[PDB]
């Protein structure tokens, strides 16, 4: 029985390039949870605390889903390389902004798990597409939400009355179109 | 025993322009169900999720009225002709338009209905008018929630912040005067 | 933020000739629909009562795969765009014709959802290629279905005796092997 | 305030030639009852338990029905007149043909109905159109489920296997398309 690289029993080896992919992908998801933080900080500096509970979720969401990548490496043998993490953007000018930035942010974390995807198809590593399948299931209804999310503030048009409604919404758990 | 067009025992024979208005309605309330779709998705498409759900809801509703109509049918021993079914409206310039829209599909169901209803009582077939009743009676009601929701909407008067508590209204299930 | 043609924040464009095979798709499920609904009414029509339940339920299921399909291209920002819907199929001259006709149905249902597959794959649309998976499943399960309940009714070669006892089975809810 | 042709306070006359068919219609009511009584016989005689089972319910319900018409005469201070009531036919050669006598008792009784109401108007007796409503409504329910048992047993063609396998149907409960 052949070793892997983080020295457990190795099923099936792994092309450098897509573990490296994979680790790198795994610094965007940290990425996201850092930066939901910071989105939530903003709202609870503005009294949004609908919107701050729904972001401090989605900061602890984001980083479940880098542990669960962190597992899955476990898993094939291969090491996990945990990396510096970037100071998440924390100004938006207003809650629209700032509702865009997280729309961009979960569309950007959907092209990367993409990227490793293709990267696993040309490698032909199944275990891998089948690893990220329900994750990008998953972004789609992320992806959904967020559109969601930002397409109703952006209706809201600014004024502070339906922002506040909006808010309370969230806070009631209201977040997406159901 | 006589034998009915489509098969069965016949109860008493139906007069063929009888059953062809009964069969033409059957394909109007398959059309209020498709326009419901549309109209759902109308809103889906702008975060009205409410409003969404509500005529997801009537769009299902409508199909079951055209399937209660193909039962009776049936049970007439007639024979049923499921017809070409036109693509709904998809395109409106405001909320206050579709709903309006939404009344006078309604306000046309009833015309249909009422338009069966005359032709039976032109043939003496009492067993379609009191067929139809309860479903009159139903149509009052539809109406009557229609208007409802119309006035409500048109009461906003375009402003995002009410059509957002309106959409709540809804999704809560609160959709008629009560 | 880039917007979609249906409106909506877009996390990524989609491909015009992916859009139109998912567009057509929905009206092959739709169609589904009424020909269940007419296969029900045939049934009824012969007392068949256990026949007409299956299939007037699976003409809701198809109904609801259709509005499955409209809830993902909403998601995707993508533009609906309900077609005219043909009439369906009416006139069986046995049970067993139907069972074929349906069979046929689902096997040709499940073909459309291959061909939006391939598509997906030469456009590398993940999103959509995870979308499908599971309606493929399903599909899987529903051939295994229609051809048990195909197989068994030819198995009592057009003797009334074992239709009437199939057709209870299916009354009871004893729709598969299994 | 007027005294009515049965003594009690009467709220509206009514026209005798209305009254004269309401009481020959509880004749047809009372002769369908004892009837399902002449044919529950019939097929106990046979063995046909769940056929026997269903016609002695039919009995007593036909009687209900009657009874229910004599009320209404009471609620109108109109005298009842219980008239003799013929003995009813007692043999069939087949059950099919058993069956199709219980469809056109059916029938006919509706026919009764429809004659009534037809006086009703005549007279513009709205009470009476009103009474009679739920009545035709019953019946097209029972019409379609006599349908279903003669044609269901028309199915059968004659076969015991299939007639034993409907007869435990009835016993069941299973006397419609449901
Ligand atoms: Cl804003
Ligand atoms: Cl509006
Ligand atoms: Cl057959
Ligand atoms: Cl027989
Ligand atoms: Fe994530
Ligand atoms: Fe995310
Ligand atoms: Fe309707
Ligand atoms: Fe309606
Ligand atoms: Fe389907
Ligand atoms: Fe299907
Ligand atoms: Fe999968
Ligand atoms: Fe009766
Ligand atoms: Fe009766
Ligand atoms: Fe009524």
């Amino acid at each position: 029985v052949a070793q892997g690289p983080n020295g457990r029993a190795l099923a099936e080896s792994m092309n450098p390039d897509l573990l490296s992919a994979i680790q790198q992908h795994i610094s965007i998801e940290r990425y996201a949870s850092v930066t939901y933080l910071a989105m939530s900080i903003w709202c609870a500096e503005r009294e949004l605390a609908g919107f701050y509970q729904f972001f401090d979720g989605e900061a602890k969401d984001e980083q479940s889903h880098a542990v669960h990548f962190t597992q899955y490496l476990i898993a094939r043998s291969q090491s996990n390389d945990l990396q510096t993490l970037d100071a998440p953007r924390q100004n938006w000018d207003s809650l629209a902004s700032l509702m865009a930035t997280a729309f961009q942010m979960e569309a950007d974390t959907t092209s990367s798990i993409q990227s490793v995807y293709a990267l696993a198809e040309r490698n032909s590593d199944t275990r891998t597409t089948v690893f990220l399948d329900p994750l990008i299931e998953a972004q789609i209804q992320s992806e959904d939400q967020f559109a969601y999310l930002l397409g109703r503030v952006k209706f809201a048009n600014g004024d502070p009355t339906a922002l506040l409604v909006i808010d309370n919404e969230l806070r009631a758990g209201q977040t997406q179109r159901g």
